[PDB]
């Protein structure tokens, strides 16, 4: 019988980042599979936490979902100082939609062409140059902080309201550098209007296969990546999970699944609602020493 009407997936963050993005797509298959309207509902504000807040207090119908996101299960605490829920107890999970590579990328005009000629540049230059932040608290910002403090270089952070303006400003040289999620920065690569220099895992991202990591690139031991989940309400039906869980890993795990998701930059997720939780336990773990080793905390 579930569902028998629409379903609202609310996105922390506005069209043209990866969240939305991702969405979009696991959107268009549930409404396929289920033929109920899953709709989107963008509900930005503070890294995610003013929709998270949302989600955690609507009722546990399964007519309401979080596409969640690394800062909301597991880094804005490092950054936000109270936040209005605990992802914690608010929620339970659904799936893992996708892990997703970052990327470091520059601004044309900057004149440098790799990971340790941006280095120089930017330690010839201390505390010049600016970095974009698709959102306080993202892997992207974290990222940049361990980096800075791997290699040395000193540079500013601008906050955005997602990727989608952060990128634009990237393309504009108001920023001159970043590292974010590769599906929101991909079309700009594409388009030439910014230079990447490396992707962050561990290993390339076999359809850029040419770009290092920047591990390789000058930096032994970096690694760091993103990811998304379907969360739900506390409460919500298990029979709903389950079935939609299902659905989810059915799509990821498809040919095809698989196709349309390192198309546009991103390794389908999948397994079990508790194979979410451990993965965003250890992520709250792991990313909480890097904010140490980072120098970053809440103010
Ligand atoms: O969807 C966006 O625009 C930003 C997502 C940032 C996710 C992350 O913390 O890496």
């Amino acid at each position: 019988d579930w569902p028998t009407r629409q379903v609202t997936l609310v996105v922390p963050f506005t069209s043209g980042g990866t969240t939305d993005m991702l969405a979009r797509l696991i959107a268009a298959r549930l409404s396929e599979h289920y033929g109920q309207s899953f709709v989107i509902d963008n509900r930005s504000g503070e890294s995610g936490n003013i929709a998270a807040s949302y989600v955690a207090k609507v009722p546990a119908d399964g007519y309401t979902f979080i596409i969640g996101t690394p800062g909301i299960h597991a880094t804005n605490r490092l950054v936000y100082r109270t936040m209005g829920y605990d992802p914690a107890t608010d929620f339970t999970p659904v799936i893992v939609i996708a892990r997703v590579p970052n990327l470091l990328s520059v601004t044309k005009s900057l004149p440098v062409t790799s990971v340790a000629d941006l280095i120089s540049y930017a330690r010839q230059r201390p505390r010049e140059l600016f970095y974009g932040v698709s959102a306080l608290g993202s892997t992207g910002h974290l990222s940049t902080e361990l980096f800075k403090t791997m290699t040395g270089v000193e540079i500013t952070a601008v906050p955005y309201k997602g990727s989608a303006p952060m990128l634009r400003d990237l393309a504009e040289g108001r920023v001159h550098l970043t590292i974010d999620n590769l599906p929101a920065s991909k079309p700009l690569l594409e388009a030439g209007e910014i230079r990447p220099l490396a992707v962050t895992t561990a290993k390339r991202w076999p359809p850029l296969s040419h770009l290092p990591t920047i591990a390789e690139a000058g930096v032994p031991g970096y690694e760091t990546a993103s990811w998304f989940t379907v969360g739900a309400p506390r409460g919500t039906p298990t029979e709903i999970v389950t079935s939609l869980n299902t659905t989810v890993a059915a799509f990821l795990g498809s040919d095809s699944g698989t196709v349309k998701l390192r198309e546009i930059g991103a390794e389908p997720g999948g397994g079990s609602p508790q194979d979410m939780q451990r993965h965003v336990e250890a992520e709250i773990a792991r990313w909480e020493k890097v904010a140490k080793t980072a120098g970053i905390a809440p103010l």
